C-alpha cells in the first residue's frame, strides 16, 4: 500500500492527489510540417491522466528550437490548437499536465532549422552527438550534430522572449504548469555548463554569468504567467549527452538553487543520472539542496517505488516522475499502489513510430 506515495500534494497553482508522477518523454511523434501534436498523442496522455502530474513531453518555444524530428512545438496556432485538445482530455480525466519547454540548442541539425542553417548555442562548438530526424519514409533516424552558431550578444533577448511567449501560448492551451527544460545539455544547460560556454561576455566565465540566462528566463515565464505556474528541471550533478557541470558542480548547483528560490516558483525537478551511469547523490547534498528551495522538489532517474517512499519518508524531496515505466504503465499508481506486476518495456518503440508501443500497453 505504500506510506506516502500515494497522499496529496500541493504543487504550485495545482493540487496532486499522489505523488507518482510522469516524466517528460520524447516520443517523436509528431505531424511534420508543422510538428503538430496528434489525436494519437492525446489518447496517450489520456491514458495515463491519473498520474499525480503529468509532465509532457519536450516541446518546442519556437522553431528555431527543433532539433528532433517528430518533437512538438507550441509556438503556432496549429500547434496551440492540438494541445489544447490534449490537455482537455486530461482534464476530462481529472488529471494535470505541465509542458516541458525546450530549445535543443547545438543538439540538432541544420535540415530541421528555420532556413536550413546552423543551429545556436553558446559557443560554436559541436555537441559531437546525435539526434534524431526522419528518412523519407517517416522513419526515425539517427544523425550527427550539426556545429552551432554561437549566439550573438543582441540575440539572446529574443531567446527570453520565446521562452516568455511559449508560456503565454500554454496558458491558452490549458496546461496547469510549465516545466523549463534547463537539463540534459540542451540550450539552457549549454549556458549553465563551462565546459560548452566559452563565452567572453556577461553571459558566459563566472556561475552567475553562466547562470543568467537560466535566470532571466524564469523572471520573464514568471512575469507572464505566475511563479506558481512555473517549474524548472536541472540536472546539475555529472555528466549528460557530453556536457558536463564543470570542476564546481555541486557549489554552482546550490547558487542556481538559492537563485531560482528568491523567485518562488511551483517546483524544482531534479535529473540525477542520464540514462547512462551516474554518481548517486548524497543524502548531505540533498540536504543542501532541500534546505535551499521552498517549493516542492521531485526526483528522478532509475528510481525504484521504495526509493521514494524512503526519500520522501526522510523529507528529502516531495514526490518522484518515472520515465520508462510511466511509457510501460498508463495506471502506474494503480500497480503501485496494488503492488502488482508491471507490463514489460519495448525500448525499439520508445521513438517515432505510431500506436505500437504507444497507447499499447494495457492497463489493469
Ligand atoms: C524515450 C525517452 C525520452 C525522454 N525524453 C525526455 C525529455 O523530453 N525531457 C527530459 O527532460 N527528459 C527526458 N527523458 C528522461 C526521462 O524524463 C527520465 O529522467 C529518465 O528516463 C530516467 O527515468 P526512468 O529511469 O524512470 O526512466 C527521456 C527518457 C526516455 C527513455
Ligand atoms: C532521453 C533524452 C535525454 C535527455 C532529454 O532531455 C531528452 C531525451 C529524449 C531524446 C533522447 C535523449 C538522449 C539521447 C537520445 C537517446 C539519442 O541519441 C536520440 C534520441 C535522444
Amino acid at each position: 500500500s505504500a506510506e506516502k506515495l500515494f497522499t496529496p500534494l500541493k504543487v504550485g497553482a495545482v493540487t496532486a492527489p499522489n505523488r507518482v508522477f510522469m516524466a517528460p518523454l520524447t516520443r517523436l511523434r509528431s505531424i511534420e510540417p508543422g510538428d503538430i501534436p496528434t489525436p494519437l498523442m492525446g489518447e496517450y496522455y489520456r491514458q495515463r491522466a491519473s498520474a499525480g502530474l503529468i509532465i509532457s513531453e519536450a516541446t518546442q518555444i519556437s522553431a528555431q528550437a527543433k532539433g528532433y524530428a517528430g518533437a512538438p512545438g507550441l509556438h503556432s496556432p496549429e500547434q496551440i490548437a492540438a494541445w489544447k485538445k490534449i490537455t482537455a482530455g486530461v482534464h476530462a480525466e481529472d488529471g494535470r499536465i505541465a509542458v516541458q519547454l525546450w530549445h535543443t540548442g547545438r543538439i540538432s541539425h541544420s535540415s530541421i532549422q528555420p532556413g536550413g542553417q546552423a543551429p545556436v548555442s553558446a559557443s560554436a562548438l559541436n555537441a559531437n552527438t546525435r539526434t534524431s530526424l526522419r528518412d523519407e519514409n517517416g522513419n526515425a533516424i539517427r544523425v550527427d550534430t550539426t556545429t552551432p552558431r554561437a549566439l550573438e550578444l543582441d540575440e539572446i533577448p529574443g531567446i527570453v522572449n520565446d521562452f516568455r511567449q511559449a508560456v503565454a501560448n500554454a496558458r491558452e492551451a490549458g496546461f496547469d504548469l510549465v516545466e523549463l527544460h534547463s537539463a540534459h545539455g540542451y540550450l539552457l544547460h549549454q549556458f549553465l555548463s563551462p565546459s560548452s560556454n566559452q563565452r567572453t561576455d556577461q553571459y558566459g566565465g563566472s556561475v552567475e554569468n553562466r547562470a543568467r540566462l537560466v535566470l532571466e528566463v524564469v523572471d520573464a515565464v514568471c512575469n507572464e504567467w505566475s511563479a506558481d505556474r512555473i517549474g524548472i528541471r536541472v540536472s546539475p550533478i555529472g555528466t549528460f549527452q557530453n556536457v558536463d557541470n564543470g570542476p564546481n558542480e555541486e557549489a554552482d548547483a546550490l547558487y542556481l538553487i538559492e537563485e531560482l528560490a528568491k523567485r518562488g516558483i511551483a517546483y524544482l525537478h531534479m535529473s540525477e543520472t542520464d540514462l547512462a551511469g551516474g554518481k548517486p547523490y548524497s543524502e548531505a547534498f540533498r540536504q543542501k539542496v532541500r534546505e535551499r528551495f521552498h517549493g516542492v522538489i521531485i526526483g528522478a532517474g532509475a528510481y525504484t517505488a521504495e526509493k521514494a517512499e524512503d526519500l520522501i519518508g526522510k523529507g528529502l524531496i516531495d514526490a518522484v516522475a518515472f520515465g520508462r515505466d510511466y511509457i510501460a504503465n498508463p495506471d502506474l499508481v494503480a500497480r503501485l499502489q496494488k503492488k502488482a506486476e508491471l507490463n514489460p518495456q519495448r525500448p525499439e518503440s520508445f521513438y517515432g513510430g505510431g500506436a505500437e508501443g504507444y497507447t499499447d500497453y494495457p492497463s489493469l
